[PDB]
């Protein structure tokens, strides 16, 4: 069962009501929920414009207080290509930067319904270019890795397809990512509905996002069927025990893990999609960004 | 785990080498193992040809010992759009003649690769639309009812779609169906290899039938993602627990269910995706058989 | 998820309020539950008394329509060991009769707290022994078969392996059985409150039949830890999806299958425990009836 | 599916023949498996006695290179009762001092079958009292923790229901524990062969440790029917996906839960029981560690 924390948690109205109010409300909704949690101090925050193919793309930057040099991890935001912002993950992505003693650069891609698939990839994929090229800027020589949770992580698992070849990323670590169409997993039909991500919240967000149908088969909106998975960065994927979207994510870790990628897959317990945007209270929120820590630790440093 | 026989008959070699030797030696293999099966008798068997839209369709009729009026069951054979036929499911369609005292009409529908989707969908329903306005033909005022296996459980569940507001079908027997696309699925994922049918049989099969990533979408292909469910007939889906197909099947019954349709959803656990095929060496297809008979009974005569 | 009917009909307030009402008032409640569904008509009743080693021992007995030699189904009812009795079960055993075309004779088992653990397993051990040396008495010479729901199923199961080598029982029939303690399977914690037997009630119905924690250890309590279960009669286990029992069922279903012993494992999907006794309002409840009806027609009759 | 590497490692002979050689000789192969993995370097090590209530304990106390106050990790090293030991456990042992930079004090319980239940709980109560009472000679005055793997999570969890309202235990980690006799879960049935540790070890391990069925149904056995979880200390339980245990340590974490202890339940993916004791092959043992390290530090510290 739930966690009893969030069962109360649930009960009491936590709700973001996707496809039920407007886009400018569904936004105000998901920042004062998320934003609400503590802004653990770090060492230093910028906000910059990396040069984007189709737009000026802002990110902001958090150094850790350790001293460098540093890796760098790209962080790419959920909220079903349509909601979040850099802003709104900002107390999260400061909590990351403290655990893994590491540059993270989050990025604020565009969104849809205002810019339609494949914007926000093409965004993710020309900051994670960029910053590649600009490591130097950040003390980040220790190299690149990409994350993101829920949309933002099918985003970091297409960017690592799309760089392959070309980047050296050394990680990706997708957090409860979709990974493309579902419509047959027990976790997507068992889950649909009361567990904060809803299968209708799903189906609105690809109605915001997707073009047309054919989009559902774009290895860029679903990187499960992509031709070739070999050779991708090592992975970490964590997954929900009670997200429609757990399944999926199981799958992708096991597509990976036949290719030959290296794949720690690790399901949390007794928890929902997005528990670690809520940290201070879903303690096991704490704890998935400590696992992130130990593995990007392991990776730039070849620390504990 | 698997049933001692079924593992037993698995590590001796019973494969169907799909993919790996000609289409003419598949479906040579398939016919020895499936046709070798007891034909238990019947009163009478007739093969007819059925004018279709765009082929005259062979069917196999089976007439029950028990005195009519009957119901009529048109039956679709599996084989992934590929192999099979009406003569090597002959032990199985005498088998459920004899568990439903219905008339089985079994419809021999183009087969892929020489007929690509929507081939077999086209067949299949002309098939079933005329036997429903000849029913007169069969002492089978009863009615109708569908029924297939495997991708004639797709074909079943597709005819049962199109059927809506034209045909009067009283029941849908899906066995083992295949509902769509999946890439997500555990037990696609778990059962991939090793258990009769594989995910590699399942993509050649794909690879055959259909002619572009598009068919995917197509409802007549993906019964799972049509729009509207509702107003369809009864259904009675058989699963298998060691089936890569499973969890789609019971992800399609949990869709019916929620549109309102009636669905008895039955996993057949310890046993493999074919299982009733292999009746006379698993006793588990003839109580499946049985199951199927019970249903049919009850809704075309109100009788136990 | 649940079959919506079945949702509607708990959230109605469906309960039997088990450990929060009285034993009177609780048999009340299920007996008005249980008899409420129709009676169909068989060919004739009798009451009879059966000579126990402890005690006078009352069952009813159902004839079919269909014309002699039968075999005869011992029915053994569930209800936790302390509440359900063979008036009750009249609709469900009127129903399994006419659709095995058998003779049923079900039991009425001393029950607890008045008659502790073992004396409903003596009471169900001597009647069965009792019908099959007067076999003749009911033109039954097709011979003897058990079946048992629940605590009844536990039952069934106990008297199946009591009987090795004494009885000659044709088959055994365990519908959603409790087949020893357990407090580790996902089922019993996933299920283990909303879905009609709840873990309180267990426990409950466990506090007043066991009179020691040590007769959790037997095996006329526990069947799962007999030592040695070959050679027991062939099994079908019907499993419910949404019962706190289902794994232990399955398991019971594994453990028989590894001692060589046929069984027919099938979960019923989208429904709960006690389905069967709720077959006029939950359908999949009357197609249970039908395998069990098959099951039993093919190894007395060898009919189909 | 499990991790490639771990299914070429198990396909290549990988046992410890447990029930099938000799004590001696099980032991001396384990020893050997376990001890060859790298002993990370630490700033000291120390072998002490620890005067216990039936016996002098041996244990070893490993110290990080950071500098204090620590906190102190008791560890109760696996091998079901029967082997391992602290310096087969070294290896391990040293990998956690340095991911949670605290002491780890590992414990040489007394093994069966020279000395049975609950010897071992004994051993390990009284060694974690001893310690809890000279933190001082440690400096590890940020308290205690107590953590184990398989048998040793057994025992730790056994410890911390012991020691509640006595110690100030902090944390309990629970690494793929056993929790008490299960013959009914869904993984101990269905990976009772095959994945390492078996049903056949587990069952010849009970037959070792305990004395008489009754001791089944010993709280300091089978903590999982403990009649009060409420007041334990929080907990860390990591399963794995692949394992016989793994649904009853779920159970317990579940369990715990709702006894309103803060619980982080994680079941790594694609791997075995035992992992982390293969950390230099299995990656995921060490994101198992750093998981650990993770929770430690925050609990000891409030260090990320
Ligand atoms: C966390 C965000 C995951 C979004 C997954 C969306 C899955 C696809 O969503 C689908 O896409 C189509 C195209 O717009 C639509 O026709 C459908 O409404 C919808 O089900
Ligand atoms: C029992 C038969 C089920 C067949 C299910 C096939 C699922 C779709 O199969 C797919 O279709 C595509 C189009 O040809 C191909 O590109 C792929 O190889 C294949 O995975
Ligand atoms: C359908 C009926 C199943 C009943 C299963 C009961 C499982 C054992 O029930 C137990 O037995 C003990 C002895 O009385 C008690 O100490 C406990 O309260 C209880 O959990
Ligand atoms: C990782 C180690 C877990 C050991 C769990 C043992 C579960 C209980 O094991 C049992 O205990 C009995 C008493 O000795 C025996 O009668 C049985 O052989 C055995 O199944």
């Amino acid at each position: 069962p739930l966690d009893p924390r969030i069962k109360k948690l649930l009960e009491s109205g936590f709700v973001v009501p996707i496809g039920k109010a407007s886009v400018d409300e569904v936004r105000k909704i998901f920042r004062q929920l998320a934003s609400a949690a503590p802004k653990a101090e770090v060492r230093k925050v910028e906000d910059i414009k990396i040069p984007g193919s189709e737009t000026s793309i802002n990110a902001r930057v958090y150094f850790p207080k350790a001293k460098g040099p540093y890796g760098v991890l790209v962080y790419l935001h959920g909220g079903g290509f349509v909601i979040g912002d850099v802003e709104s993950y900002d107390p999260l992505c400061r909590a990351i930067t403290n655990a893994c003693n590491c540059v993270v650069v989050s990025v604020d891609y565009r969104l849809a319904p205002e810019y339609k698939f494949p914007s926000a990839v093409i965004d993710s994929f020309d900051a994670t270019n960029w910053i590649y090229n600009n490591l130097d800027k950040f003390d980040g020589e220790m190299g690149i890795a990409i994350a993101g949770d829920s949309a933002g992580g099918n985003l970091a698992a297409v960017v690592a397809l799309l760089s392959k070849g070309k980047l050296d990323l050394k990680y990706q670590i997708l957090i409860y990512p979709a990974v493309g169409f579902d419509s047959v997993s027990r976790s997507m039909i068992e889950y649909s509905d009361g567990f904060f991500l809803t299968r209708e919240h799903i189906e609105w967000f690809g109605s915001q996002y997707l073009r047309s149908p054919a989009d559902l088969l774009d290895f860029r909106f679903s990187p499960i069927i992509a031709q070739d998975l070999s050779g991708l960065p090592p992975a970490l994927i964590i997954t929900a025990e009670y997200d429609p979207l757990r399944d999926q994510g199981e799958a992708y870790a096991n597509r990976l893990l036949q290719a030959g990628v290296p794949v720690t897959s690790v399901r949390f317990n007794n928890v929902i999609h997005g528990f670690l945007s809520f940290f201070p209270l879903i303690d096991q929120g704490k704890d998935a960004i400590g696992l992130i820590g130990s593995v990007l630790r392991r990776t730039f440093y070849d620390k504990s």
